[PDB]
């Protein structure tokens, strides 16, 4: 009978299990532990067996060495690396080619003659490029490119693919841009196979501009730089220079974007684009021959100082591409004319030589990544685990579900709770809430006749009425209350000095939402009228220990209530002469008033102790004469405000004492034939409430422990796994330092594996 | 028919239980009458008022 809830659940699941335990058992545990073992084993085959359908795709199965998808393994690479940290902490000493040049110039075309032409908007009128765009190029055949690193299946042969194609990229490009730029340095993941393509990750950076017109947000040259640093800070970056063909190289940005990257021009190549142009205009090859030979490009790049040239319709296909720059470079006076041979010129040898100083930075540089992580784990570990010296391995995942069965076996301790506390606490709570309603509402006023029966009366028809509509809602209220307030010192309070506060946004997190949804049984207050009533109606209390308990406790509430009107009182009226003398004080003028209004009203209750509590206007002109007659002149309220303190003192110093002689006159034996005028009815009155409040507590904690605590339970249940799911909260609440740096060092263990990947996959050659 | 079978049987066990926490109580209030009717009530009183 102490509690109820446990027992159905057992029941219950039990007979779940008699029926169905042929089939839980092998779902249950038998399944969920070979689960995990087939994931390695069994799953392995069905990888193979698709892997290698896609390998003969690749060609790695049929040719030693050469697989499409080992280029794959670099991105792969980068990718986690991203994620892992995309800031320039990182992002620094990653190796990449990037496309660096005046926005004008159009220098991603170093890349959309190769794929790109087909799926990257482009076209002049607007700023394109709004944020670094990666595009991973693999030998192969045509393919549809992934966009953000999402599966895609679509003819890049074919108009009404691409244009589709053109079009989730651009969203990519816009969304990355926020208020008050109009570039963003968030990247776009693009990995693309087909014919003419190089094994190597070309960076489209977004094109730098001199001055931020009216028509582009203000900071978005100061940004464009900050994304440059990709490559100004960035040793393992290869830079394609772009020199804007239409105009001249001292009118450039990118000679000092550059040229304070590497001065010495080993980190790049110079690249120039629309040289057709030239001949648009006045041509002057004898600047040309000074571009090849790099006199005007302070950066002095090296390699060939290949030109991209094309037709300038935004429409030309790939191939049409390819066919126009060959016959313009091979025939050009800008080429011929000058010591520039058209074959070394041609993107596709830019291309060849881009991928060819592509793979030897990649190689040197990648092994120093991998001491360089493996370097900061150690450092991390170290530090970490010294401060953290209990969690030697932790991860997110881990730390909710901790916190998860720890709610859960928290709110079912809380329902481990013996009534004995249920019962004790909300009957204090509950009455100590309406101890002064009856005192000051029922009682004192009931008070003011010397007729019992009448004050029964009185009181009986008050308290029906005051039951009905107050005390089940507030009896509720507090029960609501209580099962919180205990929920809450089981949920999140400290085990002493030992608590894991990482753990507390979300027992908060859960109350919320448990609380919410913890209605209250919305027909327990027709349960207790009844009960209130027939506790308030059944008044015959034979029992002597019955009696003895009630004055008892009655008389703790009227000292209560004297002390509390004692202390109003002596702020009221200030120090008396000993704490006047004693201390250095005096009283205000208000003090003195109250001192001498006091002194009047005690005189006139000396005489007519039982003056009713209401004063007639006749005794506050008494009052107010016999003050002017001492030179106090007292306005009416202030009687008023005075009389009420100290007539409650003078009253519940008598009740107090009529309680003294209600238990010591009644228990001199010889007294019990005498029947004098005690009759102690607040007795009954008082008795009555705490018997019916009682009561009231034992039907709140059959309803706690019987309904209400399974709904919390149910709830924090309910609010948990929509937590499990919520994985936003999950990394919002369990910010705690030490779980992130066990994230972080979960990442840069998964990041040693990938570098030294990639990195076994280059030692392939021996 | 899907929520019928699934749900049914639980509550053969409910009721089952209802009536040993119910005979449990009942009895141990009222060992004499193991088993009890309103007919049986009602009939004693007959014959026992007639006498
Ligand atoms: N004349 C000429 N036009 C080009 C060349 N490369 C690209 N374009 C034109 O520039 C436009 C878009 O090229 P794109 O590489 O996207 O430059 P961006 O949009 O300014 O970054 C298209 O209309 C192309 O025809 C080139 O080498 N010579
Ligand atoms: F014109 Al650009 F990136 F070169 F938008
Ligand atoms: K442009
Ligand atoms: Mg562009």
């Amino acid at each position: 009978a102490t509690d109820r809830g446990s027992e159905s659940d057992k029941h219950f699941r039990k007979v779940s299990d008699k029926e169905k335990i042929d089939q839980l058992q092998e779902e249950l545990l038998h399944t969920q532990l070979k689960y995990q073992r087939i994931l390695e084993r069994l799953e392995k085959e069905n990888k193979e067996l698709r892997k290698l359908v896609l390998q003969k795709d690749d060609k790695g199965i049929h040719h030693r060495k050469l697989k499409k998808s080992l280029i794959d393994m670099y991105s792969e690479v980068l990718d986690v690396l991203s994620d892992y940290d995309a800031s320039y902490n990182t992002q620094d000493h990653l190796p990449r080619v990037v496309v660096v040049g005046d926005q004008s110039a159009g220098k991603t075309s170093v890349l959309e003659m190769i794929a790109q032409a087909r799926i990257f908007p482009r076209g002049s009128g607007e700023m394109m490029t709004r944020s670094p765009v990666k595009v991973t190029l693999s030998e192969g055949p045509h393919h549809v490119a992934l966009f953000k690193d999402s599966s895609r299946e679509f003819d890049l042969t074919k108009e009404e693919d691409l244009a589709a194609l053109r079009h989730e990229i651009e969203l990519r490009m816009r969304k990355n841009v926020k208020e008050g730029c109009t570039v963003s340095p968030e990247t776009i993941s693009l990995n693309v196979k087909g014919p003419g393509l190089q094994r190597m990750v070309l960076v489209d950076l977004p094109g730098v501009i001199n001055t931020v017109t009216s028509g582009m947000a203000p900071d978005t040259k100061e940004t464009i730089f900050s994304i440059s640093k990709a490559y100004m800070q960035n040793p393992n970056a290869i830079i394609l220079c772009i020199q804007d063909g239409s105009v001249d190289a001292e009118r450039s940005i990118v000679t000092d974007l550059v040229s304070q990257m590497d001065p010495h021009g080993r980190r790049t190549i110079f690249v120039l684009t629309k040289v057709d142009l030239a001949e648009k205009n006045v041509a002057s090859p004898s600047r040309i021959q000074q571009i090849i030979e790099g006199k005007l490009f302070p950066m002095k790049a090296l390699g060939y100082f290949a030109v991209v040239t094309g037709k300038g319709n935004s429409s030309e296909s790939i191939e049409a591409i390819r066919e126009y720059e060959e016959e313009f470079f091979q025939n050009s006076k800008l080429l011929k004319t000058s010591m520039l041979k058209a074959h070394q010129v041609t993107t596709r040898n830019l291309s060849l030589a881009v991928s060819d100083c592509f793979w030897k930075m990649v190689r040197e540089s990648v092994e120093q990544q991998a001491d360089s992580f493996k370097a900061t784990r150690f450092n991390l570990e170290t530090e970490w685990k010294n401060n953290y010296p209990r969690l030697r391995e932790l991860d997110r995942n881990e730390l909710f579900e901790k916190a998860k069965n720890e709610i859960l076996d928290e709110v079912i301790s809380l329902s481990q709770v013996t009534p004995k506390h249920w019962e004790e606490i909300l009957q204090q709570s509950l009455w100590e809430r309406v101890s002064t309603h009856v005192i000051e509402n029922i009682y004192l006023p009931a008070a003011q006749t010397m007729n019992s029966g009448t004050f029964n009366t009185t009181v009986d028809i008050k308290l029906k009425q005051w039951t009905d509509k107050q005390l089940p809602n507030k009896a509720v209220e507090v029960a609501w209350e209580t099962l919180q307030e205990e929920f809450s010192r089981f949920m999140t309070e400290p085990k002493g000095k030992e608590h894991d506060d990482i753990f507390d946004k979300l027992k908060e997190a859960v109350k919320e939402e448990s609380i919410k949804r913890h209605k209250w049984n919305d027909f327990a207050e027709d349960s207790l009228r009844v009960i209130q009533h027939n506790a308030l109606e059944d008044r015959s209390i034979s029992d002597k220990q019955q009696w003895d308990a009630a004055i008892y406790f009655m008389e703790e509430a009227l000292q209560a209530r004297l002390k509390d009107t004692e202390n109003a009182i002596e702020n009221m009226v200030g120090p008396d002469w000993k704490k006047r003398w004693l201390y250095w004080k005096n009283r205000t003028q208000e003090q003195c008033v109250h001192n001498e209004t006091k002194n009047e009203l005690e005189k006139m209750l000396k005489c007519n102790e039982e003056h009713p509590a209401y004063l007639a206007s006749d005794e506050i002109t008494t009052v107010r004469k016999n003050l002017e007659s001492r030179g106090v002149e007292v306005d009416p309220s202030l009687i008023k405000d005075t009389w009420h303190q100290v007539y409650r003192r003078h009253f519940l110093k008598t009740a107090l004492n009529h309680c003294n002689l209600c238990r010591r006159g009644f228990y001199y034996y010889q007294r019990h034939f005498v029947d004098s005028e005690l009759e102690c009815n607040d007795v009954v009155l008082f008795w009555r409430i705490q018997r019916m409040l009682a009561i009231t507590a034992n039907t709140l904690r059959q309803q706690l422990t019987n309904t209400e605590v399974r709904r919390l339970e149910k709830n924090v249940k309910e609010v948990l796994e929509d937590f499990a799911e919520d994985g936003e909260k999950k990394i919002k609440l369990l910010t705690g330092k030490r779980v992130q740096l066990a994230e972080d060092l979960k990442k840069v263990r998964e990041i040693q594996e990938k570098l030294d990947a990639f990195i076994e996959a280059l030692h392939q050659e021996k």
